[PDB]
């Protein structure tokens, strides 16, 4: 009936969740299939990154806010479960998760990244991975994808304040208005976007600023709960 | 020589992690021996609520920062590593786990906490365990407690922004100035079969240090310096 659940309800998710894998250490990889599924159906995703949780607790909240039928995209909320219990950016195996994905300039080697936002220089170190897709994680997350083929990707990360589309479109201008974040139009070497720019699947990577949970989970709620329900007004 | 490993090394941890067990879904319970725990090692806590992350990150970033030699106190990053990863604040059970602790006050249906501090009133529901340490989360950290008989424990959550020492002590006044949080004996609330009420009756000494609302961006800066001192915290002599 109402466009959402009562907030003495949502402390539990709606019945309803999958598994597509095991994390490295054997968490197991979860994701919310859209019960209003069709061919129109994007993919939403965060916590690539161990450590950047403000777009975990804002989209877990909102998927326990809006109302199931009208949630039309499919959700995962913590791609890297391991790196998240461990409050950090890699997986357990230290891989760089984005810059682990089998794309056609994954190369080989390491990666480095900043401390925080007062860090100034990419210094702290982390591998990429063995070969191509090493990772656990990668391969089900990649897996997923290729199953559901979603029409689109929304990759959820921190702490940069802006919507990054390539594409320039309704859905990262949407995601600008709402977000409040300005837009901006992959070479980063074996990230997700470049993985899915090889295969044109549409994906913006929506960066969250750096925000505690408690003050998203109110600012960016309704942004987010109108995200999984979101349709070009035509 | 340096009081901490230089900034381009702390993607890893130091060695010597270990496993107390295994979360409903699976995952490990994982911790961080002191190297060379004494009568002095005590328990540094984090993640017993799932979105209370601003902590774990910041306890995660000062175990791997802080020269590991230094390091006086055992730790559990992510006492709920199924609630971290579903950005929840309950386990995979919806059970509020600090409900959930076979504390003699423990009782059973219904707890309520505040969709955030926004919110006006504690409506959302959640369950208490379906008996007093039903879960598993529960089980494994309160028999890790008997195994090491820690001299105290310090648990972290979100984000009522000061330090609750029921005894007002010493490390209750350190916490208080180095993370310049007040200092209180309690969260005017009741918390039947909170971890600090089954601490209290096992007269163990549990001090709860609430963050305030803050980023794991700005925690990773503004409270590394105290986080880190923490690790190797000892009495004034
Ligand atoms: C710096 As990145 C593309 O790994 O969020
Ligand atoms: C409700 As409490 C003392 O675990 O923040
Ligand atoms: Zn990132
Ligand atoms: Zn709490």
């Amino acid at each position: 009936m109402t466009v959402t659940r009562p907030r003495a309800e949502r402390g539990a998710f709606p019945p309803g969740t999958e598994h597509y894998g095991r994390s490295l250490l054997g968490a197991p990889l979860i994701w919310f299939p859209a019960p209003a599924a069709s061919r129109e159906s994007g993919l939403i995703l965060a916590g690539t990154h161990g450590d950047e949780n403000s777009s975990v607790v804002t989209l877990s909240c909102a998927l326990r806010t809006l109302t199931p039928s009208l949630r039309r995209h499919h959700v995962v909320l913590c791609v890297n479960p391991d790196g998240c219990q461990l409050g950090l950016r890699a997986n357990a195996n230290g891989v760089d998760l984005n810059r682990n994905f089998p794309a056609a300039n994954w190369k080989e080697g390491e990666t480095v990244y900043r401390w925080n936002s007062a860090a100034e220089e990419r210094d702290v170190v982390l591998l990429t991975g063995d070969k191509p897709g090493s990772e656990p994680e990668t391969q089900a997350l990649c897996q997923l994808i290729h199953r559901i083929q979603p029409a689109w990707v929304v990759s959820f990360h921190d702490p940069l304040a802006c919507i990054e589309d390539p594409r320039h479109s309704e859905l990262g201008e949407w995601l600008a208005q709402a977000f409040e974040l300005p837009l901006v139009t992959y070479e980063t070497p074996g990230s997700f976007g470049s993985w899915c720019a090889d295969l044109n699947l549409h994906c913006i990577t929506a960066e969250f600023p750096p925000i505690s949970s408690d003050e998203a989970s109110e600012k960016y709620l309704f942004a987010m709960a109108n995200l999984l329900r979101w349709h070009p007004k035509d």
